[PDB]
C-alpha cells in the first residue's frame, strides 16, 4: 500500500489525492517536532518523540499562531495568504506529496513559506504541492515554523528564549527530511530548499549557518535574501524589543526569567495583539520579531560571512519580481489604496522617501530623491507613484538580493538569476500594483494548469516552463535540459526574463539603482 | 561724406567696405582709452585725451598682449582664435560698422570677445561685423579690453593694480558708445551688449555691477555667465596669485609697491611666459588672472547679488552649445587629441572626473561618477569619452549659466534661452568634439552668407534666422518678429533649439544634471 510508510519516527498513513485528471499520494500533517507549547514557547524545538500505531497523515495540520490580515476582509487577493486552518501553537508539521507509483530515489524539493516572519502557513492553496509533484515526478515537502514573537522573540543570553527558534524549527523539518525522505522515495542527497519572502531569506540563512549546510543540496530564493533589511536584527535590538513586548503586556521587567514567564502566561492572541507595537518608528517596512545575528546560528555578521566565503558552496537559483514594492506601499505608506490609481503628489513623493529611509539625513534623502525623480514632468502623479514603488522595491528586496547574488557567485558553484515580470490575466489587485511580491508563486506551483482558475493558455505555458526549470535545477544544478538560461557570472551578469513573451537574456539587473543602494548611499550616510 | 564723423573726442575718418555684393562704412581702430603702457599697466583705464585733426579709422588696431595658442601650429581650427594683428599693450580700441546710407538713430549691438580672460582680439575674421551690420541695419561695435595679468592682476588694496581693469576697459568702451554712438546713427538708448565665453561672463558682470548698468539696454550671453567657475576669484586668491607671479619673475616681494614696480618693468612676453604657472593645480580648466570679487565693481558675492535681485532688470537672451566641454578636454585632459577618436578607458574616465573636481572627496567623486556612468556597458570608450565631455561641459558652462538664468528670470523683464546644437558641415575639428564652445559665433556673425566659406544653403538659412533673432531682440527685447521662440519662465522653463531642422521648443535644459551640479553636489561637499 502506497499510503502507508514507515519512518524512523513511526508508521504514517497518507491519502490519495486527485490531480489534473490523475492521482498521487499525499502525507499531510506529519509531526517533526514536539508541540512548542506551555513552558516550551520561545524554546528551541525538541524532536518529536517517536510513536507506535499509524499516524493519520490524511489532513492538513494546524497553522501557527500568527497575525491575521484583515485590511481587506473577504477580498481574495489578501485572504489567500491568511491561515486557512485553525491557528495553534501546536503547529510544527510538514507535508509530503509523493508521485504515484512511489519513486525509488527521486529529486526532493522542500518549501519554506514567507510572510515577513510575522505570518505564513504551509497549507495555503497557493502552496498546494500536488501539481508540481505530479507534473515533475518530484517528492515535494512543505514545512512549517513558528513566526512572530513565538518563533523569534530574542533575549540573547537566555536559553529559554535565545531567538531564531523559528529557523531551528525549519532546520528540524530539514533534519527530518534528511533522515526519512528515502522511505517516500526521495533522495536525501538531492534536496533543494526553496522559499519566497522570509522563506527566501530563510533559504539563504541555511546557506550561511554552518549547522544547516549539510541538510540540503541546492537552494532557490524567491524575492528574499538573508541580508534583506527586514530579515534580521542585532541581539541588542532584539532584547530591546523583547523588553518592550513585556512593557506592552504588563510584565515584571526585573529579569529575563521574569519577563519570559509572563510572556509565557499570556494567551497567543495577546502577544499578536500588541506585537507590532514594539517595532521602532524608523522601521515602517519591517516586522518586530526576526532572525538575530546571535553568533551561534550566525557565527558573525552576514556581511563578513558573505564577504569571506563563509557559507555552503553549491548551485543556486534566485530572482525577484517586477514590482516588489507595491505590496509594502499598499500596506504601509499612506496615499496608496486598493481602489484608487493611488497617484502621488510631489509634496507626498518626498514624504515617502523620508518614510522609506529614516536612517538618512536631508542629504541622503535628497540623494534618494534626485535618483528617482524625473526632473522634466515631476508633478506627474503616476511617475511619482511608480517612483516610490521602485524605491521601496529596490531598497527592500531587489538590491539586497542582488548584493547577495553578487557576493554568493564569487564562491559558489553556479548561479541562476530571473526577473519575473508577468502580470497574471486574472489578477484581482489593481493595475498600479503591477507584478506583485508573492505573485510568481502561483506559476511555480502550477496553479495555471488548472482551467477552473481562469488563466490564459500561454500562462499555462509559462507555469510549465518555470516548473520545469525549478525541478530540473533541483535535480541537476542547472535549470536547462541537456533557448538557454545562462549561468550568472561575476563578469557578464546575465539573467533571464520570466514571462509569456519568448525568453530573452539581459545583463546587470537594475545595476544603476543597486550601485546607488548598495555602494553609494551607505558610503554617504557613513561619511555624514 | 559718410566716412567722416565728428565725435566728442575728435574727428574720425572711416572707410568703405565691401559686403555681400554691396558696401557699408567701417570705422576701425578708434581709441577709447589712453594707452595703458609704462607706469599705466595694471591701472584703471584713463579716458583718451581728445584730439584735433581727423583720426585714421581705416584699419584694425593692435591686439592686446596675450598668450598665443600654438598647440596646433598652422591649423585653421585654432589659429582663427589667435591674434591676427600685432600684439601691443597699446590696444584699447573699438571698431564700428555703420550701415550705408548712415542711419539716423538705429539699434546698436556691442560685441565683447571671449578667450577665458587670457586671450582674445576684436579683429578676428569670425568677429567681422560687416555682415550682421549690413544684413540687419544695425550699428555694430566691437570693443577690446586687456586680458591676462595685464587686465586682471589683482592686489586688492593697491590702486596701482586693484584688479578688474579689463572690465573697466570694457566699461570705458561702453561709456564711449553711450556718448558718441549717436553721431554714427546709433541710438544710445538701445544698445545691446553681447559676448561669448569670457565675453558672456563679462556681459553678465555689467548686468551685476552698479557702475555699468546704465551704459546699455539689453544683454546677450553666449556660453558664458558671470558665476561660471572660471570667471572669478576672491581678493585673497588674486593676491596669492599676484605674489606668485612675482616669485616666477624674481621680484622683491617686500610690498605691493615693490611687486608692482618689477612686474611693471618686465617685457609683456615675460609675464605671458610664466602666467599659467600661478594657476593652482586644482584649477585645470581655469585661468590665472580673472575678475575679482572686490566689493567695488562687485559690491558683494555674485551669489547674494543674484539672490537679492541686485542687478540691472531688463530683457536678456542667452544660451549654450551642445558640446561645451570638448574644447576644455582637448586642451587640458590627457587622452583627448585632435586626431584620435579619443576613446577613454574606465580607469581613465575616473581620472578625468577626479581631474574635473579636485574640490571633492572620494564621496563627491563617486557621486559625479555614479551620475555620468552608464552601468550596463561602462567599458565603452566612446560613452566614457562623451561622459567626460558632458561632465566638463555641464560643470564649466551650462550649469553655471542655467543657475544664472534661473536666478535672473525671477527679477528680470524677459528671458530667452537657446540650445545650439548644429555641427557645421565644414568643421575642421574632429567628430568627437561635436558642437564646440565658440562655434555658434560663426552663425551669429553670418559667415555662412558667404559662399567662399563652403557652408550649406540651409546653414545660410540658420545663420540668417539667428542674426535676425539677435538683432530683433536687440531692437525690441523680443527675438520674435511681431514659429515663435517662447519666453523662458520660472514655471514652464521653455527654450528653443538652434539648428537646421525646423524649430522645436523644449523644457528644463539639462535639469537633471544641473540640479546635481547646482543643488545636490554643493550640499554634499559642504555636508562632508
Ligand atoms: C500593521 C499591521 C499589518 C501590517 C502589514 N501587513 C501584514 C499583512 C499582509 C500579509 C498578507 N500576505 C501577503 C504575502 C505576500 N504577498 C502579498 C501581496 C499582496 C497582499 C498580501 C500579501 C508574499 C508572501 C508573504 C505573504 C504590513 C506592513 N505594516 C503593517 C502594520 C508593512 C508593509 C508589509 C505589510
Ligand atoms: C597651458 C596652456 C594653454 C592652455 C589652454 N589653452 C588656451 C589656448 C586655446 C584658446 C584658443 N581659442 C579658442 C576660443 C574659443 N573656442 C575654441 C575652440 C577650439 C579651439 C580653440 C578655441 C571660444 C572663444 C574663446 C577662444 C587651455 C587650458 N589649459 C592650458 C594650459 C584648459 C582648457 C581651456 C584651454
Ligand atoms: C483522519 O483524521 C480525519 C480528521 O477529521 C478523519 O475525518 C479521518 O476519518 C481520519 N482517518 C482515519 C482512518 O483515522
Ligand atoms: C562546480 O564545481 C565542480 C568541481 O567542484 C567544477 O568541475 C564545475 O565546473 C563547477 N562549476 C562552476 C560554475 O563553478
Ligand atoms: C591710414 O593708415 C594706413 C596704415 O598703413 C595707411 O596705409 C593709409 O593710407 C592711411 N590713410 C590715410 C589717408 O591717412
Ligand atoms: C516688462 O516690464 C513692463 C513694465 O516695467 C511690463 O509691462 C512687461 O509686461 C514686463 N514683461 C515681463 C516679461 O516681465
Amino acid at each position: 500500500s502506497e499510503l502507508l510508510v514507515n519512518t524512523k519516527s513511526g508508521k504514517v498513513m497518507g491519502t490519495r489525492v486527485p490531480v489534473l485528471s490523475s492521482h498521487i499520494s499525499a502525507f499531510l500533517g506529519i509531526p517533526f517536532a514536539e508541540p512548542p507549547v506551555g513552558n516550551m514557547r520561545f524554546r528551541r524545538p525538541e524532536p518529536k518523540k517517536p510513536w507506535s500505531g499509524v499516524w493519520n497523515a490524511s489532513t492538513y495540520p494546524n497553522n501557527c499562531q500568527q497575525y491575521v490580515d484583515e485590511q481587506f476582509p473577504g477580498f481574495s487577493g489578501s485572504e489567500m495568504w491568511n491561515p486557512n486552518r485553525e491557528m495553534s501553537e501546536d503547529c510544527l508539521y510538514l507535508n509530503i506529496w509523493v508521485p504515484s507509483p512511489r519513486p525509488k530515489s527521486t529529486t526532493v524539493m522542500v518549501w519554506i513559506y514567507g510572510g515577513g516572519f510575522y505570518s505564513g502557513s504551509s497549507t495555503l492553496d497557493v502552496y498546494n504541492g500536488k501539481y508540481l509533484a505530479y507534473t515533475e515526478e518530484v517528492v515535494l515537502v512543505s514545512l512549517s515554523y513558528r513566526v512572530g514573537a513565538f518563533g523569534f522573540l530574542a533575549l540573547h543570553g537566555s536559553q529559554e528564549a535565545p531567538g531564531n527558534v523559528g529557523l531551528l524549527d525549519q532546520r528540524m523539518a530539514l533534519q527530518w527530511v534528511h533522515d526519512n525522505i528515502q522511505f517516500f522515495g526521495g533522495d536525501p542527497k538531492t534536496v533543494t530548499i526553496f522559499g519566497e519572502s522570509a522563506g527566501g531569506a530563510s533559504v539563504g540563512m541555511h546557506i550561511l549557518s554552518p549547522g544547516s549546510r549539510d541538510l540540503f543540496r541546492r537552494a532557490i530564493l524567491q524575492s528574499g535574501s538573508p541580508n534583506c533589511p527586514w530579515a534580521s536584527v542585532s541581539v541588542a535590538e532584539g532584547r530591546r524589543r523583547a523588553v518592550e513586548l513585556g512593557r506592552n503586556l504588563n510584565c515584571n521587567l526585573n529579569s529575563d526569567e521574569e519577563l519570559i514567564h509572563c510572556l509565557r502566561e499570556k494567551k497567543p492572541q495577546e502577544l499578536i495583539d500588541v506585537e507590532w507595537n514594539v517595532l521602532p518608528f524608523d522601521s515602517i517596512f519591517r516586522f518586530s520579531f526576526v532572525p538575530v545575528i546571535d553568533g551561534e546560528f550566525f557565527p558573525t555578521s552576514l556581511e563578513s560571512m558573505l564577504n569571506s566565503g563563509n557559507f555552503k558552496k553549491t548551485q543556486i537559483l534566485l530572482g525577484v519580481n517586477k514590482d516588489e514594492g507595491s505590496f509594502f506601499l499598499l500596506y504601509g505608506a499612506p496615499g496608496f489604496s486598493k481602489d484608487s490609481e493611488s497617484k502621488i503628489s510631489r509634496e507626498d513623493f518626498m514624504s515617502g522617501v523620508k518614510l522609506s529611509v529614516p536612517h538618512a539625513n536631508d542629504l541622503g534623502l535628497d540623494a534618494v530623491t534626485l535618483q528617482y525623480t524625473d526632473w522634466m514632468d515631476d508633478n506627474n502623479g503616476i511617475k511619482n507613484r511608480d517612483g516610490l514603488d521602485d524605491i521601496v522595491g529596490d531598497h527592500n528586496v531587489i538590491c539586497p538580493l542582488m548584493h547577495f547574488v553578487n557576493k554568493y557567485t564569487k564562491f559558489g558553484n553556479g548561479t541562476y538569476l530571473y526577473f519575473f515580470n508577468h502580470r497574471a490575466s486574472n489578477l484581482v489587485w489593481p493595475e498600479w500594483m503591477g507584478v506583485i511580491h508573492g505573485y510568481e508563486i502561483e506559476f511555480v506551483f502550477g496553479l495555471p494548469l488548472v482551467k477552473e482558475l481562469n488563466y490564459t493558455a500561454e500562462e499555462e505555458a509559462l507555469s510549465r516552463r518555470i516548473m520545469h526549470y525549478w525541478a530540473t535545477f533541483a535535480k541537476t544544478g542547472n535549470p536547462n535540459e541537456p533557448s538557454k538560461w545562462p549561468l550568472f557570472t561575476t563578469k557578464e551578469q546575465k539573467f533571464i526574463d520570466l514571462n509569456t513573451e519568448p525568453m530573452k537574456v539581459h545583463q546587470r539587473l537594475r545595476v544603476q539603482m543597486c550601485v546607488f543602494w548598495n555602494q553609494f548611499l551607505p558610503k554617504l550616510l557613513n561619511a555624514t
